[PDB]
């Protein structure tokens, strides 16, 4: 579990959201594995603006964050879980990293804030939800 607070917007793995969100909801996409819904409280979080491919996530199932090297959002197959069917998930991005069905929500980072959420994984992978092309939550 985990959520990105930036403005008035929380960010969510769709797959993950609650009732709540889906109540005060601003955006989806199921393709991107992504949602987002207002709220009453002003977050904390930064949105990067950039192209880093190195930074650092964090894992629920070890407690703990760790630096990765990770690929540019892409167009990516993702196995069939109890969430989705075959399919590509869009704006994708895969490094080495140990994850867990549990740990989608966790922050990846770069010296320039928020890049994206954990979304997917496997046998040492982990695929991350890049959020850094959605200009519109720094504003509003
Ligand atoms: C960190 S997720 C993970 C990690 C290791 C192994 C398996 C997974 C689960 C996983 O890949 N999915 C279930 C959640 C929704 C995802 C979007 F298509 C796909
Ligand atoms: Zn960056």
């Amino acid at each position: 579990s985990g959520a990105i607070y930036v403005g008035n917007y929380r960010v969510v793995n769709r797959h993950l959201a609650t009732h709540n969100d889906w109540a005060n909801l601003v955006w989806e996409d199921s393709s991107r594995d992504l949602l987002v819904s207002s709220t009453t409280a002003q977050g904390c979080d930064t949105i990067a603006r950039c192209d880093c491919q190195t930074g650092v996530y964090y894992c629920s199932s070890r407690r703990k964050h760790y630096p990765v090297s990770f690929s540019k959002p892409s167009l990516i197959f993702v196995e069939a879980s109890e969430y989705y069917p075959a399919r590509y998930q869009s704006h994708l991005m895969l490094a080495v990293g140990h994850s867990e069905p549990g740990d989608c929500g966790g922050i990846l980072r770069c010296q320039h804030g928020v890049v994206g959420i954990v979304s997917t994984g496997g046998n040492g992978l982990v695929g991350f939800a890049d959020v850094r092309d959605l200009l519109w939550l720094d504003e509003e």
